[PDB]
């Protein structure tokens, strides 16, 4: 209770007296070496072969742990490879220091150490200091869930597991840039701010630009730009950053998520389907050493194909009882559609609807990875359509664990008929759809110099990293989640 | 003038016969080579190796040129990785296709062909096309410099210096994660959207979360969330990603940019200074062969030291007849930045006052890679102060081809400091400094936990990529720059 504020005061009350002593806040210490390192290099050798080898190192981090046994004592430092012991003796390090110093410390104190490799009775590797310096006073102590995102810092600090998520997530990007530019990727940089929003359907975040008293937008989507570039030359790009959506939070939903978008052309939707399911079993195997995953209670193995089920395929099979005639009728699928909860708008037409419908029904039992198609055009302005029926398109998404990972398709090239789709989006706002497409001139027009034949991705990679950290809350992969104020 | 329209009469017209026959666009054609592939591996071999050899291969691009020579042509592909020649016959390919298909097709066009290798009479290489297909019908014939930038795509068809210029400029990115990884640094993700925007000072883009009826910024620095990060155990990060400014359109200023942040844990400024100055070396080696750098008139060594000048010597190099006494002093140095045409703000002091006079005097004359240290505290609140002078910091910004490219210190890791020193852009904020920072409460207390002495650079990538491509407008490196209204 008071003890807390005890420890506020007493490691304020120090500060003072370093700073009467010289610099409190020191930058000069200098080390050679991280636990991981020096663990991974020496963790099988003996302690005769270490007594021999002689090797001193130097280390820095934070004092987690502390036990002062009189004239000896042992700390657990953690730095940004793990954790490793000092041995650290009044006799070894220069007079006065082990007394004067050391254990004035407090844990959380950032400190530097030098000296000697060895193992311990224990077995454990560890250091025999002969320097040891306090580089930063810690002002507060070592420390619902909502603090760890509230306060990452200390949610790292004190959780390996935290860490090691964080870490699992920055391998896998970097895993995923050596599987996109070893198959002749090449990662472009495209706007985060336009004048004309589009690429997808959502509520965007809208700013001002002074300097052109100009309202501009958050991109909700690269697609447009990326795909401009595929028509100026660039055949094989992708782009891996955020989109802002004016959504609200969810266990599935930050209002800024990163999106790995490609596109590659001459290829279709199927060579979407065999990268996308190349690129989950290569993360796997070379992040996680298997390709058998362990989500919650479930098991995905990434080393079999995953399942391909069209619409309404998924449809009858998560409601079983639906009259599968009902969707190829406005009436009977509004109907059905608002039977099981959903507000039926006014601007929507068979294929929103039926879109609605798998979203409520079949989504969230799609826990094995799982392919769906035959998206209907309504739904997807951007999306090639089916050669032989023209009101669904190539298009697919993709479900692992009951939620939507990614969204892929045979891009629509056709510059007259994009141009139509955006007018019936168009259409559509003026009709209510607040997240309708904007009309886009110049994108059309980029159409009409010509868009090779083309296949593009988009996958959400917080939701993917969500899967291969066994993480059950977007949060939980997101190093500072949007907070509710 | 109309012959422009009759182009686009003729290919709206051929498009339309195009889609009486079938479907009018395709996506069904695959190649297996591009062809800077072709060239890599066969530009060596003569025709009687190619002949023997009898190599088909399978190409796909934009017909750039084509001399109709009655039963036989030549065509000019051209796709992701250059130009590649077709030889087409009318008796190699199958009946009709040369005369009722091919020849009426248009430059632009987008088309696949397959075909044997060879090696013409001129000595280039070729395809003996066996297969050719119209992929795409360009219903637009092939293409200030605003142009360039208001349809990128038609800047990167024409031109193979533009192409070329964003190639390098991905290779250059792939090549600074190559750099940092390799010394242990990992990248994270931090938001672009803040409730207290901070790291830097900017008028910044303001934003509306509808889900949390609550005001939001876009970032302006990643700067205090990386450090977060750093007091949380990630010792050794770095981002690279945009930074928001609501500022005006430059050659040397877009609205929205790419940075990239580092930080590196119990390491000072001249660690950074070092890092910058191998990281430069590294990539005009590794990316452009040599460490000799042209750019416009002049020439970079970096395989040589940078110059290092303090901000008052540069004052006093590039304005000799300056009476350095006069930056002692409020009153003169108000005088002296008045009388070369600085507004001095109420605001300002002393410290803010002749950096001001350092950027209108001196930053534009350093062209060769120089850094600038001693910058004042006022103008850097989050940067370690001197040991000997308070009143300026172990901060450093490097300058090359006049332009300011990279800014670097010794972080700031005293939280007392820190608010006292947030608290003063605070009082500055209130005195009319609407660039001036938000106090962050949370930042902090991250620091009262304790943040080890820590060292962070920030480099503009737009601004460097210009130096090695030799760009002299940064529109020339972004993609899609922010263009007028
Ligand atoms: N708010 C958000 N937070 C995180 N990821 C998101 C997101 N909104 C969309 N995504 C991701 O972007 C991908 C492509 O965007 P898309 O337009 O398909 O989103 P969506 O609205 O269908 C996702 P959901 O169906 O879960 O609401 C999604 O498959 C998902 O991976
Ligand atoms: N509008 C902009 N466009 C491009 N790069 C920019 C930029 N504003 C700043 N930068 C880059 O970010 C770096 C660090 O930000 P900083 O706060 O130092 O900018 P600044 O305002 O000093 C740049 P300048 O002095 O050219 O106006 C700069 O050194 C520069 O490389
Ligand atoms: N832009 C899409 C992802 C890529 C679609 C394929 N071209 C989205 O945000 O859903
Ligand atoms: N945040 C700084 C760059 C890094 C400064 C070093 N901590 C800026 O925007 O200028
Ligand atoms: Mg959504
Ligand atoms: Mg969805
Ligand atoms: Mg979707
Ligand atoms: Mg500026
Ligand atoms: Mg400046
Ligand atoms: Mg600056």
């Amino acid at each position: 209770a008071i003890d807390f504020n005890d420890e506020l005061r007493n490691r304020r009350e120090k500060l003072a007296a370093l700073r009467q002593q010289g610099v409190a806040f020191p930058n000069d210490f200098r080390r050679d070496h991280t636990s991981d390192q020096l663990h991974e290099e020496f963790d099988a050798k003996d302690n005769q072969e270490l007594e021999s080898l002689n090797i001193e190192v130097s280390v820095a981090g934070r004092m987690m742990t502390r036990r002062i046994m009189g004239k000896a004592s042992f700390v657990t430092l953690q730095d940004v490879g793990g954790r490793i012991q000092l041995y650290v003796a009044r006799d070894s390090l220069p007079e006065g220091v082990y007394n004067d110093q050391f254990k004035k410390w407090d844990l959380g104190d950032i400190i530097g150490a030098r000296g000697t490799l060895f193992k311990t009775q224990t077995g454990e590797l560890s250091i025999h200091c002969t320097e040891l310096r306090l580089l930063t006073k810690a002002l507060r102590p070592l420390p619902d869930q909502e603090v760890r995102y509230r306060q990452r810092y200390l949610d790292l600090i004190a959780n390996d597991k935290s860490r090691q998520t964080f870490v699992v997530r920055s391998k896998i990007l970097a895993a995923i840039r050596q599987f996109m530019v070893a198959r002749g990727f090449m990662e472009v940089e495209t706007p985060m701010m336009q004048v004309i929003p589009g690429g997808a359907s959502a509520r965007p975040f809208i700013t001002h630009h002074n300097a052109l008293d100009l309202d501009m937008y958050l991109r909700i989507a690269p697609e447009l730009y990326l795909k401009r570039l595929v028509v100026g030359g660039f055949e094989r790009v992708f782009e891996i950053n955020r989109n802002f959506r004016n959504e609200g939070i969810s266990v599935r939903h930050n209002p800024e998520f990163t999106m790995m978008e490609l596109y590659m052309a001459y290829a279709d939707y199927h060579d979407l389907i065999e990268l996308t399911e190349s690129l989950f079993r290569t993360l796997a195997q070379e992040v996680l050493g298997t390709t058998k995953v362990t989500y919650g209670e479930h098991v995905f193995d990434f080393g079999k194909p995953f399942e391909k089920l069209t619409m309404r395929e998924a449809i009858k099979k998560y409601r079983p009882e639906t009259d599968m005639a009902d969707l190829d009728n406005f009436d009977a699928a509004k109907a059905l559609a608002e039977s099981i909860g959903i507000t039926v708008e006014k601007s929507w037409g068979l294929g929103r609807i039926v879109t609605e419908i798998f979203d409520e029904v079949a989504e969230a039992h799609l826990i094995q990875p799982t392919f769906i198609t035959e998206y209907p055009a309504e739904v997807s302005p951007l999306a090639r359509r089916n050669d032989v029926n023209p009101e669904i398109t190539d298009r697919f998404e993709f479900f692992i664990g009951g939620r939507e990972i990614g969204n892929g398709f045979s891009e629509l090239n056709d510059a007259e008929d994009q141009a139509e789709r955006f007018q019936e989006q168009v259409n559509a706002k003026a009709a209510g759809d607040d997240e309708a497409m904007f009309y886009d001139e110049d994108y059309v027009t980029a159409l009409e110099y010509g868009l090779p034949p083309t296949a593009g991705l988009g996958i959400g990679i917080d939701r993917m990293i969500m899967l291969f950290t066994n993480s059950h809350t977007i949060r939980d992969v997101i190093l500072f989640p949007a907070m509710r104020p």
